[PDB]
């Protein structure tokens, strides 16, 4: 019964603070930033992820200015944020609480050698790449896309991405640092440690998870860099010259064994649908421009099962929304909205 009053300032709308009370406080994690706790709302009865992290005196938190541009249903939502107290300042992210993520489902698929339905996969997936067409709509890369920051409420099968501490805008000239992103989802421009990659890099990640989900474990595997790129080498082939220059090492010698372009169907399991391999091989590509944008994967045949107009979730229950595109949304390429927006909807 014990109740913490704050007052608090509203993600969207205007910087007009109000009265938030919450209760049943406890830890859920530590982020390395700092502490994620879980409350509920006195009022409504919501429960709320609060992520309470150091703020630094010298500028205002990057990760909250992105946070409160954006508004999207495939984007975790900042109810609140407060300050609270050591005697440094910690700033408190109030996000609407989400039950799972796809890193815990996928595993619970996986260690009962089991693989998760083709429906998930599309369903998921096309959300992903709905929520990276609408944020590098502003320009802004992720930097960190992986199965643990793919929050999921299993119910109505609608997936958030969250974690936009590694969240930058990225302004063609300016150089950004190469040691972003997490080791299996990281694109071979970031091991070969460039500083001039676009946001092509988030697809590469979401190529990796998508991968993931069909092969019931990481596709590009290694403790260090150079494992990873075996692993990479061993299904893309070796890159060619041309391939490394657009990928940008520059200084630094080559040398990786010449090895023949493994084909892509022979990577994953007999039964597996081409249309999801031929996604792949899209998705995962060396040469960073040639890769699908987020707003072309959406569009990709392996999701025309998601705009059938008969589908159903397997617990009977309609499919989340996912033709409710905004002109922002489209704006990269708004011809597509003719194959992305189906008749019925
Ligand atoms: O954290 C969650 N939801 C959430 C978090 C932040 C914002 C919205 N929703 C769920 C509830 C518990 N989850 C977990 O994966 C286990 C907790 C956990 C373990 C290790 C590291 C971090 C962490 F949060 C996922
Ligand atoms: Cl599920």
């Amino acid at each position: 019964s014990k109740v913490t009053t704050v007052v608090a300032t509203p993600g969207q709308g205007p910087d007009r603070p109000q009265e938030v009370s919450y209760t049943d406080t406890k830890v859920i994690g530590n982020g390395s930033f700092g502490v994620v706790y879980q409350a509920k709302l006195c009022d409504s009865g919501e429960l709320v992820a609060i992520k309470k992290v150091l703020q630094d005196k010298r500028f205002k938190n990057r990760e909250l200015q992105i946070m409160r541009k954006l508004d999207h249903c495939n984007i975790v939502r900042l109810r609140y944020f407060f300050y609270s107290s050591k005697d440094e300042v910690y700033l408190n992210l109030v996000l609407d609480y989400v039950p799972e993520t796809v890193y815990r489902v996928a595993r619970h698929y996986s260690r009962a050698k089991q693989t998760l339905p083709v429906i998930y996969v599309k369903l998921y997936m096309y959300q992903l790449f709905r929520s990276l067409a609408y944020i590098h709509s502003f320009g802004i890369c992720h930097r960190d896309i992986k199965p643990q920051n793919l929050l999921l409420d299993p119910d109505t099968a609608v997936l958030k991405l969250c974690d936009f501490g590694s969240a930058k805008q990225l302004v063609r000239g300016e150089p950004n640092v190469s040691y972003i992103c997490s080791r299996y989802y990281r694109a071979p421009e970031l091991i070969f440690g460039a500083t001039d990659y676009t946001s092509s890099i988030d697809v590469w990640s979401a190529g990796c998870v998508l991968a993931e989900l069909l092969l019931g474990q990481p596709i590009f595997p290694g403790d260090s860099g150079v494992d990873q790129l075996v692993e990479i080498i061993k299904v893309l082939g070796t890159p060619t010259r041309e391939q490394i220059r657009e990928m940008n090492p520059n200084y630094t010698e080559f040398k990786f064994p010449q090895i023949k372009a493994h084909p892509w169907t022979k990577v994953f399991r007999p039964r597996t649908p081409p249309e999801a391999i031929a996604l792949c091989s899209r998705l995962l590509e060396y040469t960073p421009t040639a890769r699908l944008t987020p707003l072309e994967a959406c569009a990709h045949s392996f999701f025309d099962e998601l705009r059938d107009p008969n589908v159903k979730l397997p617990n009977g229950r309609d499919t989340p929304a996912l033709f409710n595109f905004t002109t922002q949304e489209l704006s990269s390429n708004p011809p597509l909205a003719t194959i992305l927006i189906p008749p019925h909807a």
